[PDB]
């Protein structure tokens, strides 16, 4: 069996009218069971036209395609979501608060359309910890910048810390899935998750840095020590919202760079857009499987 | 006076690549693409931010194609006309973050010099009608405090968030020879979280009152806080740190005593959004007479 997507707001089943101001959409404009209702996996990452992308090569992996692949959130450029069959794909831009927000409105958009058994992925793209350029990490349990898995937020003024595991099981399915593919390093590890890019992942080519290579080194290899082998941007707020709703999730990401070496993002761009390929590939390849049964 | 930055490491630096902008050092041509910046204005919509440009091209007498500089990315656009630069950052203090660091590299580069930087945004207001434009005279975190705090190789760093008074009373001063709407200089609260970071009843999460959320906000405004976004703190910090002229002007959508759903009719939100284009419009127009 497959469970309702049930929310931890009593407000909602009072109100009137659900306005989805970021999607551009409404309960009183749109028709949410007849759009999404047979939705299963819900895949979301940073880049819209990564997105578009993702939609277009699961709907040939699922023969469903030909054919045009419409932005279901025109009247807006906030976010973009697209859909074939089963499969959902939205963008949810760069940081915590943005995929936040993405993640308020969808899991409002899931529950109103009554969806059942979903499953709920990020691909993404991070930086590597001792591991070759174009690995792909999936994240056993998310991590704050001093490595302890747990989700801050201000509430009222007050703090409120949500614990950010991931499913054991589902990581393990997706380890499998890749080693059926056989195209790329896959490993399992630990994600620290930060709120900024540059000083933030201690990078030493931001507009701001009062630390020494050294400083970095040590930094990124305790990092490592304590189980870490990537880092990016989203996987905190990510899992804590999904385990507060009871919502089976996963994060797939790929390494750009390896850390130790550097900071800049040097690749050449023919050897940047295939690594973003790898984590589509996976998952195409996990959605494959579970549709098959 | 130059754009300058607080990091010796970028000086030996062979090549730059500012990723999120798809430009490089190596690549672009900083000094003959930017050099002539003096106004710098930032906004969390791509399509806001280009009809910004091509409202102040008009009103600066340029008035027809406005390229994005930033073809190659999808992360961030950008447009320039004469010395003005309209950037977009999405929503959230990393992804305004991740912009600034580029964008104040991207301008030592050029070596512009007296440049101004103003973010142009929406918010939720408090005690205010909406529609109403908040100047903000200093930035503040969900305590009320003017602070932005960073982790920095695990450990804690906080940085003041105060704004450039000079500026934001020269910014009141534009907004009443404007006399069309509603301006208030206040404090401005930053926050990690729209739904229940801003004390919000209709999210996928809450498990307080509406009774909460009037007492919570209603501090809010006794000390001193009109308006409620999510990136003033990360910009006054940084701009503060580099020594940047910096603003923050936005309109407020609804008043958050009201209501938490934002319900206005487009055609109202697509007027009010124009607000504070408009005055940073005047603004420029002034600082360009003189
Ligand atoms: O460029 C930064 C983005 O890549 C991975 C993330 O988590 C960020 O959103
Ligand atoms: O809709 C939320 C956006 O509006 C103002 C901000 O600060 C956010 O980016
Ligand atoms: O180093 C990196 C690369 C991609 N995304 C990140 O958050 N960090
Ligand atoms: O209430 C609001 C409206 C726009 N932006 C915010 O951060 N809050």
């Amino acid at each position: 069996h497959n469970d309702l997507v049930q929310l931890c707001n009593p407000h909602i089943a009072a109100m009137k009218e659900d306005i989805l101001y970021h999607f551009s959409l409404s309960t009183s404009t749109h028709d949410f069971p007849a759009m999404f209702g047979d939705v299963k996996f819900v895949c979301v990452g940073g880049s819209p036209s990564r997105m578009k992308a993702f939609i277009k090569y699961v709907a040939m992996e699922l023969g469903f395609a030909h054919a045009d692949y419409p932005n279901i959130c025109e009247g807006t450029d906030r976010y973009a979501m697209f859909k074939v069959g089963p499969v959902l794909s939205v963008s949810h831009g760069m940081g915590v608060p943005s995929i936040a927000i993405m993640l308020h409105e969808l899991i409002k958009l899931l529950y109103h359309a009554h969806c059942s058994g979903v499953t709920l992925i990020r691909i993404g793209t991070s930086g590597g910890i001792g591991l070759e350029p174009g690995s792909v990490v999936i994240t056993r349990q998310a991590v704050d910048p001093c490595f302890k898995p747990e989700f801050e937020q201000i509430v009222l003024g007050k703090r409120e810390v949500r614990n950010t595991d991931l499913d054991e099981q589902l990581v393990q399915e997706l380890a499998r899935c890749s080693a059926e593919l056989g195209e790329f390093p896959t490993v399992v590890g630990n994600t620290m998750c930060t709120l900024d890019f540059y000083e933030g992942q201690g990078r030493l080519d931001g507009a701001l840095c009062s630390y020494t290579e050294k400083d970095k080194q040590d930094y990124l290899r305790a990092a490592y020590a304590a189980g870490i082998r990537n880092i990016e941007m989203e996987a905190s707020v990510f899992a804590a919202m999904c385990n507060a709703c009871g919502l089976r999730a996963a994060v797939v990401c790929v390494t750009l760079l390896n850390r130790l070496e550097g900071d800049q993002i040097s690749s050449p761009h023919d050897v940047l857009a295939e690594y973003q390929q790898r984590p589509q590939r996976l998952v195409g390849q996990f959605i494959k499987k579970r549709l098959m049964q």
